[PDB]
């Protein structure tokens, strides 16, 4: 592995497709290695743009626009932060010699639930919830009848809970369908049977030159489409951890390429069920910004540059808690910060230029002698922040 | 403490006067809290500029220049990275209501050996080496005479050992007095009595809203005016430590203002001698990038922003080892990096645009079961990096 100096002729150039808070940490980690960084998104002054050498604002879903910026900047690596990208062009570029992280195919499979679900369940034969796809309201109903109640419906091209309904009875059928129609490319939906798990985790898995590595299990708490808190490690039986790792290894290798992946699993005692996977750093993994020697972001960077991971140090019980206000402003301020940080307590404020309703503007991080204590410390701190605008 | 959003009208602005590797990490820490960063230096593309919002290239020794950049950017904080600044303008500006970190007084006193030496030895009655100020070769001559052999001669406005001579014999004196002229402003010096210590430390001391806190002592190895290796924690007697803390506290409290200070001391048995102090993060402190929950850069920011520190966690035996090549190039590359990273091992590459002689281009960071093992690990990794021109 050879790295050049950012801004010099032999520079190593990384292009970030999506410049949110997740990309922001990847940028920092690239910059820490003197890696040249070009941050791209659909809006100006996005978080990652704050710490990049240069930035561009384009239609990331536009394959031509993508090709244009790529031709213009000639990055060595293209690093997507989101699902909503012209994956078809990524494939082209990849063939054209571009390094798409982790790989263009991983990106295509995961931008639509259909690709990923069918691969895991049908091709890989991994355990998953029952599911049915539907592209019409009527077919939607047939699916539900076959799946049974309760069931959850989701748009095939969605994230963060957009257009999702937890269906308990036929009564909600109408609304569920509409709502789901509202979410996406505005068509197709997935109808999944409800898994009743003891708890859920995100197994941060790194595929690198020196193999597949696993971070300690991350537990999380969801609240209406968004993670609210995450913690590590999440206690699990030895058998469950082994099955979890088996599943994650298979999925990442199947998706292919080097990088860190966010493997979402449901745990039922000693049993593990595959949910979905981020072929990149996971929002819940932000706890790793305090709980490990190498964050999930440092890890992704390390893996994709072709460097060996060697190993990951976990410092003990930790948690994250989102700072998720609800307001409309283009000049957000954060007061009472003196009460949100301290011993074994930190915060991150993303620099997002504006908000119009609910938006994750930062995160509180804490360590403690138990996850229970960390979670409370972290929730408390996030809550202390006075968001005004 | 109220923080705005970077790039927004109510943004909180930090101006960095000096954009090297140290400033680079402070910039990252400011960015992590959504603070707006303006990186200033005397050459373009300085490391901190890579991660700043914007930058300026000026002659930091020119007060008018300084005033102009400050007035232009209207920063809420002015943070120096180095001694070589128009501290007089700093004083003025502070008087005008600018916030100079830690305080303008602290900057002035430390940029001149004469101020700090006299303050510590005389004002605070602390243990230091034997010293004397010459202001004529003749006086230089008389002074070396009063101090004896061997002795150290230093410009009173010198760093990185610039313009210093280690004198064991009279013969050197022609040379010695001239060199004390090579470096500095280009004509006053200090003559210090050589201290025969067991080891040298840097006591990273944070002065914040919740008072003064200390990092575990950092030992280090200097060679040719440059630190080579640093490690933590340096083994010391409880008595020794206590005395070191005592000295650090009096000094930081005496200079004033919030921030991280690098207190250089010498240890002989249970005795501690004050050498000097940096009113900002110290190079040797780079080990804190792997050794603590909060790096010296995060500490500096936490403190200057008026937030509480609470506590500092140390993660066991840790070390830093510089990447200090010597060649002339404007397009440096780094090969064999895969052999410089691994478990408990990381490296940083600063992004410096060029080199022409000996220059610090990166640092290796390691953790181990023992300080000794950590040092080997760090040294070995720095040595594996092949620096090409
Ligand atoms: N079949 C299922 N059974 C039980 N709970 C489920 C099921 N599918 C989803 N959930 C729950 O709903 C949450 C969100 O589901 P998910 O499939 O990840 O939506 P998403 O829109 O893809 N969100 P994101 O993680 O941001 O990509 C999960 O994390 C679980 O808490
Ligand atoms: N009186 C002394 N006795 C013994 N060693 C000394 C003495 N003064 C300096 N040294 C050694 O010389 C090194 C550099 O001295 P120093 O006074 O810190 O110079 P400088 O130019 O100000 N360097 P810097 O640390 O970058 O500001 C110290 O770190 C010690 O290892
Ligand atoms: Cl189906
Ligand atoms: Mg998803
Ligand atoms: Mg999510
Ligand atoms: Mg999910
Ligand atoms: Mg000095
Ligand atoms: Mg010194
Ligand atoms: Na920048
Ligand atoms: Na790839």
């Amino acid at each position: 592995t050879l790295l050049g100096t950012a801004l010099r002729p032999a520079a190593t150039r990384v292009m970030l497709l999506g410049s949110g808070e997740l990309g922001k940490e990847v940028a920092i980690e690239c910059q820490r290695l003197g890696v040249e960084v070009i941050a791209v998104d659909r809006y100006a002054d996005a978080p990652a743009m704050h710490v990049a050498h240069r930035s561009h604002v384009i239609n990331m879903l536009d394959g031509d626009a993508l090709r244009r910026v790529v031709e213009l900047e000639k990055p060595h690596y293209i690093v997507p932060e989101i699902e909503a990208i012209a994956t078809d062009m990524l494939i082209q570029l990849e063939e054209e010699g571009l390094n798409v992280v982790p790989c263009a195919r991983a990106t295509k499979l995961t931008m639509n639930r259909e690709g990923i679900r069918r691969l895991a369940a049908e091709e890989l034969q991994l355990p998953t919830s029952t599911y049915r796809f539907a592209d019409s309201e009527s077919l939607f109903r047939e699916a539900v009848a076959d799946i049974g109640y309760p069931c959850i419906v989701k748009p095939v091209m969605s994230s963060s809970g957009k257009g999702q309904t937890f269906i308990r009875s036929a009564e909600q059928l109408a609304q569920a369908w509409k709502y789901a129609q509202q979410g996406g490319r505005a068509g197709r939906v997935i109808v999944e049977g409800v898994v009743k798990f003891d708890f859920e985790i995100t197994l941060l898995t790194v595929s690198a030159v020196d193999g597949v590595h696993f971070c300690a299990p991350v537990g999380h708490r969801q609240e209406d489409g968004d993670y609210r808190e995450s913690w590590q490690p999440q206690q699990m039986s030895p058998l469950a951890l082994e099955r979890a790792q088996e599943i994650a290894r298979k999925v990442v290798l199947a998706l292919g390429g080097y990088g860190l992946f966010g493997v979402e699993l449901f745990v039922c005692g000693d049993e593990v069920i595959f949910s979905e996977v981020s072929p990149r750093p996971h929002d819940t993994g932000m706890v790793t910004l305090i709980s490990q020697d190498l964050s999930e972001f440092a890890l992704h960077v390390r893996a994709f540059l072709g460097l060996p991971v060697g190993g990951i140090r976990q410092y003990g019980p930790a948690a994250s808690a989102v700072i998720l206000p609800q307001l409309t402003s283009q000049n957000v301020t954060f007061d009472n910060v003196q009460n949100a940080v301290g011993a074994d307590l930190q915060i991150r404020l993303f620099g997002k230029p504006e908000i119009d309703g609910s938006r994750r503007l930062g995160v509180a991080l804490a360590t403690a002698e138990s996850v229970v204590d960390a979670i409370e410390r972290a929730k408390h701190a996030a809550g202390q922040v006075k968001v005004q605008g």
